[PDB]
């Protein structure tokens, strides 16, 4: 569609810039953006096909990616092109994780996982709307980054619920329940605090508690 | 038996978290590095579950990641660069496993002969990465190895296209693309510069992706 035409045109112009550069790492820097653009196009086409409320944000993320691609096409300095391509890549990763979340919420039966998924999607829809109204690509990236970790945290909450519901070790069962309650409190605290830097620290503090138990529960 | 890396990761993440608490936008910069370390640890667990030739390269990339992690623990902005090399190294190890199951399930002698060629180039970049000192130089070598592994995955997919396509027009064009890619891969072996190898593979992905996007 309009994505591959724009992507392939950005790669050719970026490749032609590397030819007349003559600088050591600057030529590699201009080929890394071109390589990231090709991977973005590969993710863009595969994410087009694969709850209508999740389909609305899918259009919003694709609309935002096309906006960042049109901005890179209307910019010259490869420094902001670099920044804009990795915002669209994070959006592509965010869209893929949203599909992964939509497939674990259809295969989950615990009412706390469903209630927590609605909470994380309210925070994600808020960060995504604030990203679509922002102008600085760094501000968009930070908000899309926080939305990305929120989706992964929800995926870890679903995995920990499977831990707790099938673990025979009572020590793991108690620790899993304690981690899950702390995660639910950290998500309620991330929803009560508007600062994305504070939302990010709560999610990292939740993943540290989740992965410490995942590493200990690991089959060896 | 080699998860002392998670001990190093969790020690770097917690130390980064304590810095962000007693710190504007710098607080976000210190937590994204911490977030990248957790994802690296998340890749460690994903590599725990999933051919001694693949187990030898697994130890080599983990040894390199442990070297980059030990440097980050003895260094004070630069951690971000060191963590993103280990992330590329973790991604490279994952792609080697994904290839090992398509390379074990393939019977076409032209795909195997081309797969052996790109893995010889990857083994050269990996050995040159283990001999480099600059983390930036290591990243460039692992980045080219990553795209080489991706190019081989596309070579396997294009070979399956031509061997199962009902349209003779699509089948004939696929062979022409694969021969052009085979010429670009042989030229990438003649040039030692990874920036020149990267350009040949980007020059090859453009021909592969153009037909894949057209073939609905």
């Amino acid at each position: 569609d309009e994505l591959w035409k724009r992507v392939k045109k950005l790669v050719t112009e970026l490749l032609e810039q590397a030819e007349r550069a003559g600088d050591p790492e600057e030529i590699f820097k201009l080929l890394e953006v071109a390589q990231q653009l090709l991977w973005l196009a590969e993710m863009f086409l595969r994410l087009a096909a694969i709850d209508p409320e999740i389909q609305e944000l899918a259009e919003r993320v694709l609309r935002l990616i096309k906006r960042l691609l049109e901005e890179a096409e209307r910019a010259g300095d490869p420094r902001r092109i670099k920044e804009l391509v990795e915002v669209a890549l994070a959006l592509a990763k965010l869209l893929e994780m949203f599909y992964r979340l939509k497939e674990i919420q259809e295969r989950a039966t615990d009412p706390e996982i469903q209630e927590l998924a609605e909470r994380v999607l309210r925070l994600i829809k808020k960060l995504l709307k604030a990203a679509e109204e922002a102008g600085d690509p760094r501000k968009i990236y930070k908000l899309v980054f926080v939305a990305l970790v929120l989706l992964h945290l929800l995926q870890t909450f679903y995995r920990l619920k499977e831990i707790q519901e099938k673990a025979t070790d009572p020590e793991i069962q108690r620790k899993a329940q304690e981690v899950l309650e702390k995660i639910k409190r950290l998500l309620e605290a991330a929803e009560r605090a508007g600062d994305p830097a504070k939302i990010l620290l709560y999610v990292i503090r939740a993943q540290l508690l989740a992965m410490e138990l995942k590493f200990a529960y690991r089959k060896r």
